[PDB]
């Protein structure tokens, strides 16, 4: 697919934070990138390894795409590239920190565990190349304001922004 | 320029640790990416914005794109791109600290001063968007074995190591 048709460029435009130029430029971006107009994991994989030479980044990137694969079906589509990077790059602070939330939500569940995040430090820092634990925490000793050992979004937002 | 001659291939081959194939894959994607064969500060700079939303890694993109500009003329070429992808990827732990001791080394005198560190711990803050100088102090109490305020290479690998 070399370019997209008009209804779908004005659909993503209105669901977006891009212009109706700039969604036909991330997907001349895209399709480039992945020629099949479609990214699997092992491809994602792929891009991570290669920007992250010094690392590990197979943990880090297998969360990150877990959350651009919005509907799980193990593939990343241009509506769920565009829209990931839309709500990153534009959105508002809420939106954002609702996409951060996500990301180390593993499971999907609605909360943030200790070992979700510790999974989440431990990722990082494989991928790079006061430790984990600790850092856990703290984080969690200064978020979880019911003791419950869960992170909810609430929670997770009001210490973000603290 | 689509394809590589065969004679810049072997070259680039015979100075790197990709194989002929892995050469011409690379130039490949270099070229989609960047079709004009050569890359400058404001597309490196683009493509860093890009990738990392949530802050500014304007400052440490500039840093990274130093060290990729072997011959400091304000451009990444082909030769240059394969050759940092190469030692980054493929090298010995030896060729891997030269390549970060270079990125430290801001102004490229052979030293790493307490200032240089604290610019790429700032940057490398931002671009994510204990502190950056106590952990620059501390760093330093722990590689600056002569006290000098300067580290050269040996002390960066050394303490490296340890
Ligand atoms: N040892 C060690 C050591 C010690 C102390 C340290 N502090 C910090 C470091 C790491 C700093 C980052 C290095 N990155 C920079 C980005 N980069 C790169 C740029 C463009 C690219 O483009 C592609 C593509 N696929 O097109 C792939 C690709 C990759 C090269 C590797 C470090 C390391
Ligand atoms: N608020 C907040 C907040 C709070 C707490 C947090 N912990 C951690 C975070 C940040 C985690 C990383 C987010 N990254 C992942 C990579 N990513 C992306 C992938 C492929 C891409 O491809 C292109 C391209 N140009 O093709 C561009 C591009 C960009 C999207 C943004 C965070 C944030
Ligand atoms: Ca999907
Ligand atoms: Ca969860
Ligand atoms: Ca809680
Ligand atoms: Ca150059
Ligand atoms: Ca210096
Ligand atoms: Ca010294
Ligand atoms: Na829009
Ligand atoms: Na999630
Ligand atoms: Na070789
Ligand atoms: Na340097």
């Amino acid at each position: 697919n070399s370019k997209l048709k008009p209804e779908v460029v004005e659909e993503l435009t209105r669901k977006t934070y891009f212009t109706e130029k700039e969604v036909q430029q991330w997907y001349k971006g895209f399709i480039k990138d992945c020629p099949s107009g479609q990214l699997d994991a092992a491809g994602f994989q792929k891009i991570y390894k290669q920007f992250f030479p010094f690392g590990d980044p197979t943990k880090f990137a297998t969360f990150v795409f877990n959350v651009f694969d919005e509907n799980k079906d193990g593939r990343i589509e241009f509506s769920e590239f565009i829209q990931a990077l839309s709500v990153t790059s534009r959105g508002t602070l809420d939106e954002k920190l609702r996409w951060a939330f996500k990301l180390y939500d593993l499971d999907n569940d609605g909360y943030i565990t200790r070992n979700e995040m510790l999974d989440i430090v431990d990722a990082i820092y494989q991928m790079v190349g006061n430790t984990p634990e600790k850092r856990v925490d703290r984080i969690f000793a200064m978020m979880d304001k019911n003791a419950d050992g869960k992170l909810t979004l609430q929670e997770f937002q009001e210490g973000s922004k603290a």
